[PDB]
């Protein structure tokens, strides 16, 4: 019995919040109070099989009990339509079908949250059902999100509620808090759409790879066969998570926690305190760890990869356990290297040897093998460096207009909305990175970056229109932005000639927030830029102030919407001339 085993292993509280994570994230368009009554209902069940394990259904498996249950308000296509497709599967078809049908950008409101003392009394008055809804909310709008870190931060959800609503001034302790988590958990949910999509659009070898990598930066100390067994590991959780497979993907992630910890000597020195700390703190403070010491003595790269003979008798006997090593040796060596860059180097030391082993004088041939790869290391930071000059000079906000602008030319048959959320992310690189030295510069960035980026991807994939973006995307994972970077303004590209109704705002651009009214701002950049790229000099950021001065001006004019009309007429016309 399987809903049985994972009962007694998380246990009733996070059982039943991963439930309603799974069914929200295959579910997103049902209401909340669907997805409680369903929950319960497999709970009551699965304590009867810890009860019983012989019980009848026990022995079914979790997708078949947890897709039964969804399916008993999703066949209704009148409401949903698509989600009556699975529920017409048996599986492992129908899971295959839910997962299909994840939508990274669904046609769900914004959500306005009410004032603190509204908020304050209903978590008094039900702190259940209240946390019950933090869970639903985000992950419906996430379907990718890590379901054991939305665990985590519930838990941070709540402690906040708990502190902040005794607090002599409640606003105060709570909105920076809740900010705080609103914006941590936007960025752990885009990390994990770049290990899903790694997973599942190039398949675990990929992820292997970037785990290799990644896991050996932190933990240098290490021997390659105990990471090989962290990556293993690692791999299983994330491979379980992005096939919706949660109980177990939660549990597993727990049981490296303990491993990781029991084991710390192996492992590395900076842990002690991660393990000292509770469950559900345990994972999420190791994932988010400094880098443990550099061996002070370590032999020179070229020695066992280059300078030794029967490199391709290595190669050859097992090419994924030598690749495994040398992308291991590399990394741990180098913490300054973006994950990325790694892989690159990795991919062209695996093309070299292909190249070399047939058979005249390999050791002579891959001889300037770290010769090939002085380019690849330079231009990526070339350009942190470089738009990291222009970060401190322009700030955030005219940073981003400027992303803007240059992506909007670079592929500018991109959805808006798309193009700005993009472009915004892209734009904050500068705050989170700039502000280090380079040797923490480029790993910072970079893969920042592949994460802003594989969510460009996505966002447009969903549906398809400049081929440019398709090709980034689909080429390879780990070049997406060097291919990116590489594109240049599209001339192909036929304008759209004009629109009245996109510019002309109304009054509630006035009681909306500096963030949502920045967006309004850049937005309307956007469509000006797709109506006219051939002529684009500072003209952009001089009709940027325009817009600007307009807004605040009437909302500042002490008039009944009456510029907006007459005034906002005048100026949107000008520029087409102007
Ligand atoms: O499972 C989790 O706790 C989240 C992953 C956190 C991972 C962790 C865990 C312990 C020690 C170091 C680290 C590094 C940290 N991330 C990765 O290893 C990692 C794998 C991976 C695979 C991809 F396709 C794309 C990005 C990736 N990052």
């Amino acid at each position: 019995s399987e809903v049985a085993h994972r009962f007694k292993d998380l246990g009733e509280e996070n059982f039943k919040a991963l439930v309603l994570i799974a069914f929200a994230q295959y579910l997103q368009q049902c209401p909340f109070e669907d997805h409680v009554k369903l929950v319960n209902e497999v709970t009551e069940f699965a304590k009867t099989c810890v009860a019983d394990e012989s019980a009848e259904n026990c022995d079914k498996s979790l997708h078949t009990l947890f897709g039964d249950k969804l399916c008993t308000v999703a066949t209704l296509r009148e409401t949903y339509g698509e989600m009556a497709d699975c529920c017409a599967k048996q599986e492992p078809e129908r899971n295959e079908c839910f997962l299909q049908h994840k939508d990274d950008n669904p046609n769900l409101p914004r959500l306005v949250r009410p004032e603190v003392d509204v908020m304050c009394t209903a978590f008094h008055d039900n702190e259940e059902t209240f946390l019950k809804k933090y869970l639903y909310e985000i992950a419906r709008r996430h379907p990718y999100f890590y379901a054991p870190e939305l665990l985590f931060f519930a838990k941070r959800y709540k402690a906040a509620f708990t502190e902040c609503c005794q607090a002599a001034d409640k606003a105060a302790c709570l909105l920076p808090k809740l900010d705080e988590l609103r914006d941590e958990g936007k960025a752990s949910s885009a990390k994990q759409r770049l290990k899903c999509a790694s997973l599942q659009k190039f398949g675990e070898r990929a992820f292997k790879a970037w785990a290799v990598a990644r896991l050996s930066q932190r933990f240098p100390k290490a021997e390659f066969a105990e990471v090989s067994k962290l990556v293993t590991d690692l791999t299983k959780v994330h491979t379980e998570c992005c096939h919706g497979d949660l109980l177990e993907c939660a549990d597993d992630r727990a049981d490296l926690a303990k491993y990781i910890c029991e084991n710390q000597d192996s492992i590395s020195s900076k842990l002690k305190e991660c393990c000292e700390k509770p469950l559900l703190e345990k994972s999420h403070c190791i994932a988010e760890v400094e880098n443990d010491e550099m061996p002070a003595d370590l032999p020179s790269l070229a020695a066992d990869f280059v300078e030794s003979k029967d490199v391709c008798k290595n190669y050859a006997e097992a090419k994924d356990v030598f690749l495994g090593m040398f992308l291991y040796e590399y990394a741990r060596r180098h913490p300054d290297y973006s994950v990325v860059l790694l892989l690159r180097l990795a991919k062209t030391y695996e093309t070299t040897l292909e190249k070399c082993c047939a058979a005249a004088d390999p050791h002579e041939c891959y001889a300037k093998v770290f010769d090939e790869f002085k380019p690849l290391v330079e231009e990526p930071q070339n350009l942190i460096k470089q738009n990291c000059e222009l970060f401190e000079q322009l700030g955030e906000y005219k940073f981003q207009n400027a992303l803007l602008v240059r992506y909007t030319k670079k592929v500018p048959q991109v959805s808006t909305p798309t193009l700005v959320e993009v472009s915004r992310n892209l734009g904050k690189v500068g705050s989170k990175c700039c502000k280090h030295p380079e040797a923490k510069r480029m790993p910072c960035a970079e893969d920042y970056l592949s994460v802003v980026l594989n969510q460009l991807c996505v966002l447009h994939e969903k549906t398809p229109v400049s081929d440019r973006v398709t090709k980034c995307c689909t080429e390879s994972l780990v070049n997406r932005r060097p291919c990116f970077s590489a594109l240049e303004v599209d001339e192909t590209y036929v304008p759209k000639e004009f629109n009245a109704e996109t510019f002309t705002f109304h009054a509630d651009i006035c009681t909306l927030s500096e963030k949502e009214r920045q967006i309004k701002k850049q937005t309307a950049l956007v469509e000006l830029v797709k109506h006219k790229p051939k002529a684009t000099k500072e003209q952009l950021k001089a009709v940027m102030d325009d817009f600007a001065a307009f807004v605040e001006k009437c909302c500042k004019a002490d008039d009944k919407e009456t510029c907006f009309a007459e005034e906002g007429k005048k100026l949107v016309a000008a520029s087409q001339a102007a």
